Formats: structure tokens, C-alpha cells, sequence
């Protein structure tokens, strides 16, 4: 645990706006780059907005395929839901979040990252492996339209971890109106040795939107998006 005093501890961290900081380094098939996104997250309502920028150059996959790696601390838990809220409760310590991302018909994204307070911005460091892509597939061949859809997360306990497993399907439009399907392999551990809210099984409802800063030159990506929890009751 932490010092007890610390003014915040858990949900009373994010009963306002928080900024949010996130920085990935990444390769896939031996394309090295970084990003990094600021932003703010108003729990409260589910609401993230963020800019990420390639600060490397040009970003070698496509945005949309990084989405979810690129803070599930920010979602609206309803208050009958509120004793399942794992994300909120590991903070400050904060959580490692772990995903393999399988990409049907091509390859795979490991991904692990720390989710944590730096005094009060909430900040997601990420290191993302990606192998086994084809050169000419919808990943690396950059053939995904620039959107996103509605998903649900489902999350369970993993009680012998301290934390939760997660999965879902993402698909991702490609541009000759067909789909390229993401399938999500998820857990998270908490950093510290305090204890967590170990839910009941339940999922997470996302929208998101993707668009563009018309004044910005660099690779970018805007990010618009809400998360409710639900499934109980
Ligand atoms: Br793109
Ligand atoms: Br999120
Ligand atoms: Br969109
Ligand atoms: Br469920």
C-alpha cells in the first residue's frame, strides 16, 4: 500500500478531469516507432479525449490498430457496479495491463504497460511487439479504413493474479469493404500489494470516434471516446 495518508486513494482520484500523458514504443516486423498522446479523462461520464502523435516519423501500422493499446481506469461504472471497478481501485500504484492481439489471417501485437499516477496525471507507458505480419497484408500494406466501431470488453476475475482477464473481438474495416478481425487476449496485475476489487463478471461498452486536427502536419490521431461499464443487474 501507499502512505496512508495520500490525500487520494482509488475512485477519489478520478471524481474530476484528469490529464492523461501515454507514450509507446513499438516495433512490428522490425518497424521501430513511437507515440505519444496527451489528453484528459473525465471518469465521471466514460470520456476520453486524447491526440496522439508518431513522433518518429511516419507511423509504419495503421492507427485504428493501436487503439486499444493506446486507460480503462476512466470508465463510468455505474454506482450498483461501483464494488467491481478493479482499474480505479489499483491506483496510484497502478496496474500492468498484458494483451496479445491476434490479427486473423496475419500477425500478432504483445503488448505490456504500466497504468499509473505521476502526481496527477494518469499516465500509460506501453511497449508493443508485433511479429509474423504479412508485407502486403491489411496491417502493414495500410489497407484499413481510418474508423473505428462499437465494441464490448468482457472482464472477469483472476483471483490467483490479484487482478482480471480480459477478451473481445475488434474488426477493423478494410478498404474493399471487407473485415480484418483483432481478437483481444487481456490480463492486468496490480503494481502494488494493496487490496483490489476483484469483479464479478461483467463487460465494458465502448464508442469511439477517429479524426483528424486540420492544423496538424505530423502523423496524428484524434480520439474521441466513451466507456459505461455494465452487465449487472
Ligand atoms: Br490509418
Ligand atoms: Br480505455
Ligand atoms: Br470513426
Ligand atoms: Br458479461
Amino acid at each position: 500500500g501507499i502512505d496512508p495518508f495520500t490525500v487520494s486513494k482509488g475512485e477519489e482520484l478520478f471524481t474530476g478531469v484528469v490529464p492523461i500523458l501515454v507514450e509507446l514504443d513499438g516495433d512490428v516486423n522490425g518497424h521501430k516507432f513511437s507515440v505519444s498522446g496527451e489528453g484528459e479523462g473525465d471518469a465521471t461520464y466514460g470520456k476520453l479525449t486524447l491526440k496522439f502523435i508518431c513522433t518518429t516519423g511516419k507511423l509504419p501500422v495503421p492507427w485504428p490498430t493501436l487503439v486499444t493499446t493506446l486507460v480503462q481506469c476512466f470508465s463510468r461504472y455505474p454506482d450498483h457496479m461501483k464494488q467491481h471497478d478493479f482499474f480505479k481501485s489499483a491506483m496510484p500504484e497502478g496496474y500492468v495491463q498484458e494483451r496479445t492481439i491476434f490479427f486473423k489471417d496475419d500477425g500478432n501485437y504483445k503488448t505490456r504497460a504500466e497504468v499509473k499516477f505521476e502526481g496527477d496525471t494518469l499516465v500509460n507507458r506501453i511497449e508493443l511487439k508485433g511479429i509474423d505480419f504479412k508485407e502486403d497484408g491489411n496491417i502493414l500494406g495500410h489497407k484499413l479504413e481510418y474508423n473505428y466501431n462499437s465494441h464490448n470488453v468482457y472482464i472477469m476475475a483472476d483471483k490467483q493474479k490479484n487482478g482480471i482477464k480480459v477478451n473481445f473481438k475488434i474488426r477493423h474495416n478494410i478498404e474493399d469493404g471487407s473485415v480484418q478481425l483483432a481478437d483481444h487476449y487481456q490480463q492486468n496485475t496490480p503494481i502494488g500489494d494493496g487490496p483490489v476489487l476483484l469483479p464479478d463478471n461483467h463487460y465494458l461498452s465502448y464508442q469511439s470516434a477517429l479524426s483528424k486536427d486540420p492544423n496538424e502536419k505530423r502523423d496524428h490521431m484524434v480520439l474521441l471516446e466513451f466507456v459505461t461499464a455494465a452487465g449487472i443487474t
